[PDB]
């Protein structure tokens, strides 16, 4: 047979024509206006986008879906604080079993994938009370989940390096057990030491050979000179291009100016962004930062948790909320939005050259009901059918892997 | 003695906390019971899932929907919104819009309402000297069409503005002639440039015809806290109490908060209603406190896949969610108080609260989720399982059976 699999008329956006794409093997080998050749397997999109697969830049799989189980969610009867949400976790993590943990890491990615996400960056708590626990959990689910999504795992030390004096330790053990990234949080509020935070963790990632992904949530200025304080540690370390700040909520108070002066510093790092659409501020200047050639992508956050109660793993339906979070309606906004679930992911997680619907490139893809990126966003149609590694493993609505 | 019409078994009510089967007999529900005895013909079993009356979306504008459908991107959406230029964009459309074709927006509009659960809504139809009177009369007889699976309000909508476009008076009048249920206008500063003209005609019409009134007021800042000031004083000077609703109201978002404070025992003596759109609802709206303050605010879409907004699914748990998202919302109450505002917010606006909710003796019109409650409705976003229309079922399984 000359493909495992064909893709009949697909509408894709970067080339703005309807093509067919042949695939063998993992790889895309063929697009042109109409294949001919045998083939084994065929999907007709009948004129409809297809897509790559969506990136989802920043979850946390571990703590997923604790607030089910009621009729009302869970922790709800009293407002958001870090601290508070900080403390309900250390309290989860002391009851909480290796199977239960796997369990909510494998729900959480079953519902990613029904929703055309194939790649996601995960944080995972590594504390005093949860130890390495949630980190063998995830490895392991991570394993088993290899056909479905590519996943990343962040150690990710929840408490702080300061705060919690068992981190240090916990993080390189989780690292020696495979983490791929090292990341902490707040080295000003939290913390309370911004220089001794933020070297301790550039010590680590380099003792593993690691790339770093820091939660840095701290409004208005002290939020900027933070990650201002980042990018420079960054550029110091050799770094470059190996760093991502997440939530970065502060460039949408601390005044623009601050925004403005930081930029250069930002491009000459290579400092890479990711915006969670369950906390995009509506004044965060998203679009100035791809105006800019920022690179800054999207994501879940927490999915049901004592962090966010809302998630449905759904990186179409969190375009939709940052178009009403930025108050956004023309075609070019939303195609930046687009980008930003999209390409802008991809390369915050690093894989841009496997990424994309072009020849050579991985046959991970996402054939959608709707005519384009701007219509897919407004009407939120269900995904028709999604492949990963060249093999269907979702049709209407049900994982057929 | 004769046995029910419709019964709905293992029903949440998120009102009584509790499950209970529902009884219903022509349009009206007779029984609410933890279990009702006997079988009947036409059941639908919610299997321990929210059931809710009708959603309310209490305000759309039904005769213009879905004009920016038809090629591979929204057409329209090649620039920036603002008001005038999407003015101008009506205009140059009602030019050579015919009358079918906006008859079959307003009904593709209103079947879109219904598989999402809205059995009640407020619709504006532009009345201006390019249009005249040819949506009305679309939008009239759609609604006539539309009887069993919705229910239609509709407001004569001078879009243009009185002291604008000077046919709109005596196009108004022939709109509520005809039979339109409400009246409004748009703007009284910066589209009227006549704040006490504008609205002492608004109501001068409304009174020659026994009508209320539905006012667009999306100018921000002071002028629009004076604006529905103005509006709500001259609402006690014409005993029009209850009989006003203000749509938008995006002013409440920038005015400075003690501008607010001062106002609201003026909106209360008047009995002024809101309506805030979830596809505009500023971040900074003051919708908790405005409930807080027992304000009525209701919620709607506002425009659906036009020159106005892009967006739109005439799904009102979907913009519940929206307005979590816009607003910041994440505690049960939170969440709660945005359910009441596509239910029963919506209701009292509308004027039907003695004839809305899951209550023995009102309409069995009602909405079987597939969600354990309010709040995880707003979450999960599950399709509707079931929707129920004057006791008869309307729609199963996202396909309208009615
Ligand atoms: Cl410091
Ligand atoms: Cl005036
Ligand atoms: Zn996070
Ligand atoms: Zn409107």
């Amino acid at each position: 047979k000359d493909f495992d699999l064909i893709i009949r008329n697909a509408y894709l956006s970067e080339k703005d024509s309807v093509y067919d794409i042949g695939i063998v093997g993992d790889r895309i080998i063929k697009i042109e206006a109409k294949i001919e050749g045998t083939v084994k397997d065929e999907i007709d999109a009948k004129g409809n986008l297809v897509s790559p697969g969506f990136v989802d830049a920043h979850t946390h799989m571990d703590k997923s879906f604790t607030s089910t189980g009621e009729r009302l969610p869970k922790f709800w009867s009293r407002p958001y604080t870090r601290d508070a949400a900080i403390e309900d976790g250390l309290k989860y993590y002391k009851n909480a079993t290796h199977e239960e943990i796997k369990r909510h890491v494998i729900e959480h990615a079953h519902m990613q994938v029904l929703h055309g996400t194939l790649y996601t960056r995960t944080h995972v708590d590594v504390d005093s009370v949860a130890k390495t626990k949630a980190v063998e959990a995830v490895l392991e689910a991570k394993e088993e989940l290899k056909d479905l999504i590519d996943i990343q795992v962040v150690a990710f030390a929840q408490s702080g390096f300061f705060v919690d004096l068992e981190s240090e330790s916990l993080i390189r053990k989780s690292l020696d057990m495979g983490c791929d990234l090292v990341g902490g949080v707040d080295p000003a509020t939290r913390e309370n030491n911004v220089e001794g935070s933020l070297d301790l963790c550039f010590k680590l990632a380099k003792e593993y050979d690691v790339d770093i992904d820091y939660h840095i949530h701290d409004i208005g200025t002290v939020g900027v000179y933070s990650i201002n304080r980042l990018a420079q540690k960054t550029i110091e370390n050799g770094y470059k291009g190996r760093v991502t700040t997440s939530a970065a909520w502060c460039f949408a108070d601390a005044p623009s100016e601050w925004l403005d002066e930081a930029i250069p510093l930002y491009k000459d790092s290579g400092m890479k962004f990711v915006t969670c659409f369950s906390s995009t501020p509506p004044t965060m200047p998203v679009i100035k930062l791809l105006e800019a050639g920022i690179n800054l992508g999207c994501a879940s956050d927490n999915i049901r948790d004592f962090w966010v109660p809302f998630g449905n793993g759904d990186m179409v339906q969190g375009a939709l909320i940052e178009t009403q979070r930025l108050e956004l309606k023309t075609n070019r906004d939303l195609g930046l939005i687009w980008k930003m679930i999209t390409s802008e992911g991809a390369r915050v997680l690093g894989i841009e050259k496997n990424y994309g619907i072009e020849v050579g490139k991985k046959a991970d893809l996402v054939v959608l009901n709707s005519l384009s990126p701007q219509w897919a966003i407004i009407d939120q149609a269900k995904r028709l059918c999604v492949i990963k590694n060249g093999r269907i493993i979702v049709k209407d609505e049900v994982i057929v892997a």
